[PDB]
RNA sequence: GGGGUAUCGCCAAGCGGUAAGGCACCGGAUUCUGAUUCCGGCAUUCCGAGGUUCGAAUCCUCGUACCCCAGCCA
């Protein structure tokens, strides 16, 4: 429960409403991030919890910043998260004609006029946060001139920035938004939905209140930066002929430590090629997390946990991670994989090999079991063998022994180093019938694998607050390793996650895995204390 | 100037009866994953200072900190 849901309960009870109708209205000017997920869960979640409706509307009022690839990727993300919208997908562009007609109604009521102040003068005439603005010398044109001048704008008779439509309100309002807000501006750009039919586009504030109203929206839910906008929102609907007046509510926007959360900054990371793309596994985008291995249910869980309030906040990576660990720990089948391999021979072993059974899930037999190949030449992680080490070290130590996961107990005996003195192969002996603990892979049956370990994109908690956030990127946000996995992973499918015992949760695709050389992304490491 | 928010490290309930929960953390028990699971601990105070009240984090007052607004962006 959150304040907004309680308001809804109140509205329902009092009969003010009989159905709830929300909307998710992103601008297709980039991909969606975990923040947008919070909005998606909120808006669609309320819809299904109350048997209401949630529309998917592309707020496409600015052609030069938008692209068809973005709308495509957005429908994709919303669908992947697990939500369905009301009827067809909607586009603000579907209302250009309506918007144009409503602009004409305002002009007719003397509430709007064509201003010819340059883009620099409008700022000069706007006043400041502490000084009132001043009326434009064109503010009192007659209905007829405005009507004529507006038509010229629509017809392309004005070069960009030479004219625009403004609402006639109050140049001396403490709300800078009421200082004669621009309704329409000229843009000779092609629109991904309307082609070149328009050379004038409606602004956000004008478009949104009308789109919500025509769509029958009952609760327009957005973020805190739009609180000031509410006054203009109500002003517009109050002055045009439209039957419904949706109520607005603002919640705080999500912030995650060690990353940025604005399409503008994320896009910069894409354009300057510092990440592979919007869906790079290190990105806080929804598609990036998906490729990283997060489940749509783990994201819905996270959104549910962080809550919806009016307080500024920055969640910790640990929280998001706990969500993904909870899911995978329960559903991900276990497998063996060695990231930093070192040859280990069991001089004691006779033959070409045998087969040992391993649980597909240690704490869940119902998830079945599988046959895994064991032999005399195996790979173990270079970090699980110490010639000495303290008393805490519970792994392989020269002279001492360790249990091979779901297999035999081996005793390190003789080690062998190379030129620079690095160990090349560890010699051990195994007990006839013996079935800490370390994982392993039979060298002979091992599947060569590329393992991509990921880490926080940035070095600091709040990279957004840095002068040059790019200069604070973590050089080790991605580190690639070549290792060995049990033959079993030969069937691994993209997106599907596995737990590589004693390491973490991994998944395929990564956009790079082939048939010859598979690529696994570390979604997240195991809780290691 | 206007609009907002201040409750345990990070989130977050609480709407006058006198501090939920999650994440994190600290112990202990399990365990062929130093994982998981499982017990136990963790704000005598709710930005601060007065005030109304039998009693407030929840009502009032004066403060203080932080966030958003001066795109023909959204
Ligand atoms: N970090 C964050 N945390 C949580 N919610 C966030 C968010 N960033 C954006 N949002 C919300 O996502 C929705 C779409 O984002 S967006 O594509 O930028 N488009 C817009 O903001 C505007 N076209 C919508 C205006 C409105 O809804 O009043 C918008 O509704 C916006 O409020």
């Amino acid at each position: 429960t959150n304040f907004i849901r309680q308001i809804i309960d109140e509205d329902l009870a009092s009969g003010k409403h009989t159905t709830v109708h929300t909307r998710f209205p992103p601008e297709p000017n980039g991909y969606l991030h975990i923040g947008h997920a919070k909005s998606i869960c909120l808006n669609f979640g309320i819809a299904q919890d109350y048997k209401g409706q949630c529309n998917l509307r592309f707020d496409d009022t600015n052609p030069v910043k938008e692209d068809i690839e973005y709308v495509e990727s957005i429908k994709n993300d919303v669908e992947w998260l697990g939500f369905h919208w009301s009827g067809n997908v909607r586009y603000s562009s579907d209302y250009f004609d309506q918007l144009h007609a409503y602009a004409i109604e305002l002009i007719n009521k003397g509430l709007a006029y064509v201003d010819e102040l340059t883009p620099e003068q409008i700022r000069e005439y706007r006043g400041t946060l502490t000084q009132p603005g001043k009326n434009s010398p064109y503010r009192d044109r007659s209905v007829e001139e405005n009507l004529a001048l507006f038509e010229k704008m629509r017809a392309g008779g004005f070069e960009e920035g030479k004219a625009c439509l403004r609402a006639k309100i109050d140049m001396a309002s403490p709300f800078i938004v009421m200082r004669d807000p621009v309704l329409y501006r000229i843009k000779f750009a092609e629109h991904h939905q309307t082609g070149n039919k328009w050379c004038i586009y409606p602004m956000y504030d004008f478009t949104h209140c009308i789109s919500d109203a025509l769509e029958g929206i009952t609760h327009s839910l957005r973020t805190l930066e739009f609180q000031d906008n509410r006054r203009l929102y109500d002003w517009v609907l109050d002055n045009i002929t439209i039957p419904v007046h949706p109520r607005q509510y603002e919640f705080s926007r999500l912030n995650l430590e060690y990353t940025v959360m604005s399409k503008r900054k994320l896009n910069l990371l894409v354009t300057d090629k510092h990440v592979e793309g919007w869906d790079d596994p290190r990105m806080p985008t929804i598609s990036g997390l998906r490729r990283r291995g997060y489940t749509a249910a783990s994201i819905r869980e996270f959104c549910k946990r962080i809550g919806v309030t009016k307080q500024d906040n920055t969640i910790e990576m640990a929280s998001l991670e706990s969500c993904i660990r909870e899911d995978l720990n329960e559903n991900a089948p276990r497998a063996m994989a060695v990231i930093d391999p070192v040859k280990l021979v069991i001089e004691n072993y006779q033959g070409e090999g045998e087969m040992v059974t391993m649980p597909n899930h240690p704490n869940k037999p119902e998830m079945g079991s599988r046959q895994v190949p064991f032999s005399g030449e195996i790979w173990i992680d270079r970090a699980d063998f110490r010639e000495e080490a303290n008393k805490q070290y519970k792994r392989l130590v020269l002279g001492k022994e360790v249990r091979l996961r779901n297999a035999y107990v081996i005793k390190a005996e003789r080690v062998e180093k190379d030129a620079e003195g690095n160990i090349t192969t560890i010699f051990c002996t195994y007990d006839a019938d013996t079935l800490g603990v370390i994982h392993w892979v039979s060298a002979a049956h091992a599947l060569p694998v590329e393992i991509r370990l990921y880490d926080r994109l940035f070095s600091v908690p709040n990279p957004g607050a840095a002068d040059d956030f790019l200069s604070v990127i973590n050089p080790e946000s991605l580190v690639i390793k070549q290792g060995f996995a049990e033959p079993s992973l030969k069937d691994a499918v993209a997106g599907k996650a596995f737990q590589f015992e004693r390491e973490g949760y991994f998944c395929l695709d990564s956009r790079h895995s082939t048939a010859e050389k598979p690529v696994f992304n570390r979604t997240v490491g195991l809780r290691d204390t």
